[PDB]
């Protein structure tokens, strides 16, 4: 009520920017926290006072940050201000322009409804979907994509080019590590084109792995790229001249290699998700284990070097568990299987070698046995839906990426929407959906096109 | 013939949609190797290939007139030795032949610790798509 | 409302078959997706049409494909409507013939029902059970 007698008075600025540069759009941006903290007013009172002033000068208005309300709504993580935004179906024919989502037909309970891409699409500066995908800030980003202009672009961006790109990108380090791995096995004329070929193509993964780091857990694989490269470049730096140590530095790229195509099972929805449950699980849970592991290791190991404390006297086949190096290497073959346990005659006391061993045993095994637990405990209702999460979000920063990527013409090409007469002297970009609705009827007033069918 | 009699047995496995019981289980062993196992195959496969010409790169010094000193020498043989290894078949153990006896010992760790956390993640995926999937859709 | 009144006209013709082949009972199994998109109209629509022509005609017709609406409702994956078919108790005792589900004898909560099984059972070709069985779409 208040706010209708502030905006019927004469005096009042509805357009009054602040100190900050907010206008009163903006601060709706700012205090829209949820639905279930708040009811949802802040988007009632946002249709409210643009309807009550008829313009774009509100939702056009840049704050000394630099962003319109639109943008602020994905910069800060407001959702239900932004699915209100993004979707406005206006019945007033008079304030008709100020709507984004319009049906240009409907013949029944089908219905295609024309979506804006102003400031969506990548065309402008710091749009919408760069926003949404490049800030790490929120983790709400999936409830952000779910909407349906940015959704359906990012599933026409990937059905046009991406795909091919991740394909063909694919394909190159496919056969970049098929030749580092002949190389390997291997190790003129061949031997020489593919170093020259491997050296030519490392380079530019290193100046990609740079310029990205630079420009900066879903980074972790830039810099295992970044390693990778280095150390193939060391190595064939090392072969020229007379050293030994090239070939250490070379594998340990390959092997590495390998597990970097990790990275490329991201394209498979399946495998996707399959990749990220691996990375999350490394992260989080196997960790715990192998500290605790490790621990044991360090301390019943130079327990049970101690024990053998006595020489090998003239053999050492009979001093077992000597060195401590020796010690936690057969106590790792334990764990697995392949030592060989037996009562010790080099030591002192024998019965305490073996009761240390066997409780060794023992707490590896419940300290399996929990991880396990922890593991089952805290997947459920998780790696089913955050992996999801996740691969997907991945999924749209490379998309981003390969579309940064291209040059001008290209993008020209592929600019997805198509040009339309929205109402009378407005032309503008937008993406046209169809659904089919079949609980809601009602009879089609406000449609553009009087002949409902594709042309 | 064998190729035939031991496919056999595992086309017996048919003849268990009968019981509802050994029904279920069959589908869902199917099922699973379908859909699940191959994800740890691959992976597995590629791991393989990728560690085995490493180790084999290691052993490019001769076995110098003992073959028995030259473990990890063919590709196969390496393979082999891994595949054992992830089992508990093998015999875990420094090199001599080696140059670089350390690194191998690396790479072979970190060889059964991936194998480790891949047969863990392919259990994780499994117990998540089975619930309410394997119990009805079986 | 508007069903009524072009029923009630006499110039219409409900046997009507369109260019596919399909009446009106066709074009209502194609048009069944289910119940949480529809709220379950189609099947009521599927009962007023039939009870307001009481026949076999148009059950008994078959589109250019080769198919009547019952093996319609079980090539495509309706199934609401294929429950509505295959078990009717009509309390009309005029229109007691149009259908499928007969009660011959109830003494008390028991109640023996009697079924039919013209065109589903595997004695006729394309049956509506070998449609539901041989197919994977």
């Amino acid at each position: 009520e208040i706010v209708q007698l502030l905006m019927e008075h004469e005096q009042t600025d509805i357009t009054s920017r602040d100190s900050r540069g907010n206008n009163i759009l903006h601060a709706l941006v700012t205090v829209a926290e949820d639905f279930k903290t708040q009811n949802d007013f802040v988007k009632r009172m946002y249709d409210m006072i643009l309807l009550r002033s008829g313009n774009w000068e509100l939702e056009t208005t840049r704050n000394n940050d630099g962003l319109t309300p639109l943008q602020l709504a994905a910069k800060m993580g407001k959702a239900e201000i932004l699915k209100y935004i993004l979707s406005r179906e206006i019945k007033e024919k008079r304030l008709r322009s100020l709507s984004r989502k319009f049906t240009d037909w409907a013949y029944g309970p089908v219905s295609s409804s024309l979506y804006d891409l102003t400031n969506v699409d990548t065309t402008t500066d710091n749009s919408v979907l760069e926003i949404t995908v490049y800030n790490t800030n929120i983790d709400n980003r999936h409830e952000m994509l779910t909407l349906e202009p940015l959704h359906t672009l990012l599933h026409m961006k990937w059905k046009k080019f991406a795909k091919h790109m991740f394909f063909l990108s694919f394909c190159f380090y496919f056969f970049y590590n098929i030749t580092l791995t002949l190389v390997s096995y291997y190790r003129g004329w061949l031997q020489l084109l593919g170093r020259m070929f491997v050296l030519i193509w490392a380079m530019c993964i290193s100046v990609k792995e740079g310029i990205a780091i630079f420009l900066l857990s879903d980074a972790w694989f830039h810099f295992v790229f970044f390693i990778q490269a280095v150390l193939v470049i060391l190595s064939v730096f090392l072969y020229l001249f007379a050293y030994k140590e090239y070939l250490a530095c070379l594998v340990l790229a390959m092997a590495l290699g390998w597990a970097n195509m990790l990275y490329y099972t991201r394209g498979f929805q399946s495998m996707g998700m399959y990749s990220v449950m691996i990375q999350k699980v490394i992260l989080h849970d196997v960790l715990k284990f192998l500290f605790v592991y490790i621990v044991f290791l360090l301390g019943f190991g130079v327990a049970l070097a101690s024990l053998i404390e006595k020489c090998p006297k003239d053999n050492k086949d009979c001093s077992s568990y000597g060195s401590f190096s020796d010690a936690v290497l057969e106590l790792f073959k334990l764990t697995i299987g392949l030592g060989d346990l037996n009562i010790q005659q080099n030591s002192k006391y024998p019965i305490l070698f073996l009761f240390l061993l066997i409780t060794y045993v023992i707490l590896t095994f419940v300290l399996l046995l929990n991880m396990l637990i922890a593991l089952m405990g805290e997947t459920v209702e998780n790696v089913s839906k955050e992996s999801e999460r996740i691969w997907r979000l991945q999924r749209a920063r490379t998309i981003l990426e390969f579309e940064k990527m291209l040059p001008e013409w290209l993008r020209s090409r592929f600019r997805m929407g198509e040009l339309c007469k929205v109402a009378e002297d407005d032309f503008r970009l937008c993406l046209r959906i169809n659904e089919v609705k079949w609980t809601e009827w009602k009879t089609h007033v406000s449609f553009l096109n009087e002949d409902p069918g594709p042309v």
